[PDB]
């Protein structure tokens, strides 16, 4: 589990979302495991606007943060879930680390700020769910 608080916007994985986050949903992409609902309290995350590809991403199944290379976001095969059929899941980013189902929420950040969140893993790697590209969540 985890959320992106940015402005008045809480930022989920989309599989992860609560009633009350479709209640006030702002966007959602399931090619992209996102989901964007309106909050009342202002939040303080800043969201990195940059092309970094060395981070820091919190593992709670470890309850430690990691340092991670990461590639480009991008076009990645995802096997079958109870939440998605298989499918390649857009925009996302692979790193060799320690991840497993819990760990989704997690975030990756780099000097600049929050890169995205924990969505896949397994096989010895983590995936992260881009958000450097939603240019609006800072309006
Ligand atoms: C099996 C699970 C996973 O990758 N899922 C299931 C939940 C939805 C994910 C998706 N489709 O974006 C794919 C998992 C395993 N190890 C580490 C994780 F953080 C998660
Ligand atoms: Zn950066």
């Amino acid at each position: 589990s985890g959320a992106i608080y940015v402005g008045n916007y809480r930022v989920v994985n989309r599989h992860l979302a609560t009633h009350n986050d479709w209640a006030n949903l702002v966007w959602e992409d399931s090619s992209r495991d996102l989901l964007v609902s309106s909050t009342t309290a202002q939040g303080c995350d800043t969201i990195a606007r940059c092309d970094c590809q060395t981070g820091v991403y919190y593992c709670s199944s470890r309850r430690k943060h990691y340092p991670v290379s990461f590639s480009k976001p991008s076009l990645i095969f995802v096997e079958a879930s109870e939440y998605y059929p298989a499918r390649y899941q857009s925009h996302l980013m692979l790193a060799v680390g320690h991840s497993e189902p819990g760990d989704c929420g997690g975030i990756l950040r780099c000097q600049h700020g929050v890169v995205g969140i924990v969505s896949t893993g397994g096989n010895g790697l983590v995936g992260f769910a881009d958000v450097r590209d939603l240019l609006w969540l800072d309006e």
